[PDB]
């Protein structure tokens, strides 16, 4: 079935994958070096073996899209996806007054209270946000996130680069070209960022009419992330070619360090005993063709029939 | 044997290559994403189908470790790689006083005689660059190649930073990172440079002491380049562990469009007829571990007994 690279990616790990200690407390199973090939035209790549909020997925690629960098948007989506990356610098900022927080997704879930602390800061984080402007474009804006470095990459001439809007244009009047890239790492930024590009680059390419793009993931999460992330770009091809007047084709996701979490390993067991489903289909807007301005309502998801969530303790 | 992935790849774009016409009249075959695996463990992946010169491939690797952009260091070893690309800039600056030289390399290989004043004309622009300082700082220098891009990325604040230098130190210093990027990519300068960098951006990778390196390549020609390519990195990798004391695992070729110009055809079908001999190794001065200091005489190549070398005609 579709889907089926990323289960034999999960059963590979688990075989053959090396035991990898990292940067939180929560040791891995990793490899280095794995490709996904994903063909577009049997279906939308969302896992039916488990149940992916396919909303998350576009309410962030149009954020994305729209060159926007404020959480505001995502909070006016329900989506709670980077949250957290905003609120700890609210923690830090002189401020901010109430308790410590002090790497507070560890603690999260090892202290009972503290956890409901945590939610209820989490609460007030996000509701002035929605609410009091000021407050959203000072910690609401993560300034260096896909956005901006996808839509507004800024030049040593202190201006700003729209790598995606060209790389569109490009395709429109060059497809055969070999340099539709586009680039999240910026050498400059990366030393000191919190969270450098897990998507670090990605490519487009024409033939025969049909529109492929490959991923390179730095490091992925195999249980968690990557059901996520394959959506999120089998769908961005979708829109680049509903733009560009161009049939789909495939989806190449490949992968530097690619990994999962020892707490993961139980769930994605029972995953890979679960049969999966003839996979859905997304319906684009047939009138709109400028995916910027695309919304919500403009992208649609059909005959999805997943099994039922599988929960898991996310890592820290 | 070692190099069979190389033969897999050209024996898979003559089966199913689509014909895709490019920027150069020469039409071709290529594929969008692949992945190559190599053992290091193994021997060094040098091509035993076909006598690659070894020699320039250390003599362009150090220049790149040296963070060296002036084609002087290459002619200065025989090296005449990067040539046309400063010689290109020199029969375009309003200094240079003879034929006209327009697009040199397609009037090369059609028209005879214009052939020899080329090869003339390139003999006093390699021989003033040896030896004339001045115009060697002038034309000789390329500016935007990987040996800046590696060691002397210009960011917004107008310094400059040493990507390979700490990279290294980063393995040195937290191995199990997986963040171990170095990128060729600059959307400033893509737009207009002349031959933007087809080996986009590479990884590196710890585990179990075994160093691995990753490498992206947006484009690939795959009877001349790819046995280079595949040289570069894996001794680059050689380079890094040398250095990182660490032990050498594997290299990591991935590919966006992998292709074959169609005047290659019978020439790499005369190569796949060829069995592949025993791989060659590599030997590092055991003594010197400072790579970026490294010199030609610190890198030898040992049972390298290749098959007779295959002349084909360059793609324009
Ligand atoms: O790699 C990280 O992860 C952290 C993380 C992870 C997911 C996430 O959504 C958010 Cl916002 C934050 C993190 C968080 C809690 C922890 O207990 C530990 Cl150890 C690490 C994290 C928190 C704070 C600063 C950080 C700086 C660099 C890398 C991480 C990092
Ligand atoms: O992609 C290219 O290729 C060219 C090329 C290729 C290999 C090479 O080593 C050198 Cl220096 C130059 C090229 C050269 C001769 C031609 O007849 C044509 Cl059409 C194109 C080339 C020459 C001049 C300017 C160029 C600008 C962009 C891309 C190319 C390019």
């Amino acid at each position: 079935m579709l889907e089926q690279p990323y289960l034999d990616l999960a059963k590979k790990v688990l075989d053959e994958g090396h035991f990898k200690p990292d940067r939180t407390h929560t040791g891995t199973y990793s490899i280095f070096g794995h490709q996904m090939r994903f063909d577009l035209s049997k279906g939308f790549p969302l896992l039916t073996t488990k149940k992916v909020p396919f909303g998350l997925i576009k309410s962030e690629l149009l954020w994305f899209l729209h060159g926007d960098t404020n959480i505001r948007f995502l909070l006016q989506h329900r989506n709670h996806i980077w949250d957290e990356w905003a609120f700890e610098k609210w923690v830090k900022s002189d401020e901010y007054h109430g308790p410590d927080m002090t790497d507070f997704g560890h603690r999260s879930q090892k202290d009972p209270e503290f956890a409901a602390v945590y939610h209820e800061e989490m609460a007030k984080f996000d509701d002035r946000v929605l609410h009091d402007d000021a407050f959203a474009a000072k910690y609401g804006d993560l300034g260096l996130v896909y956005g901006s470095q996808w839509r507004a990459w800024h030049t040593s001439k202190g201006d700003t680069i729209d790598q995606l809007g060209d790389v569109i244009e490009q395709i429109k009047t060059h497809p055969y070209s070999r340099r539709l890239i586009v680039s999240a790492w910026n050498p400059e930024d990366v030393p000191t960022m919190a969270l450098p590009p897990c998507h670090t680059l990605y490519q487009f390419y024409v033939n025969d009419g049909k529109l492929s793009l490959q991923l390179y993931q730095r490091s992925a999460d195999i249980f968690l992330g990557v059901p996520f992330n394959i959506a999120s770009y089998a769908l961005l091809t979708h829109l680049v070619a509903h733009e560009c007047g161009l049939e789909v084709g495939e989806f190449i996701h490949t992968f530097g360090d690619a990994h999962l979490y020892v707490n993961h390993l139980d769930q994605i067991k029972e995953q890979l005993s679960r049969t999966p489903r003839p996979a859905p289909t997304l319906q684009l807007n047939p009138d709109k063709h400028d995916i910027f301005d695309f919304d919500m309502k403009d992208i649609k998801l059909l005959n999805y029939d997943p099994y039922p969530a599988i929960k898991a303790p996310v890592a820290v």
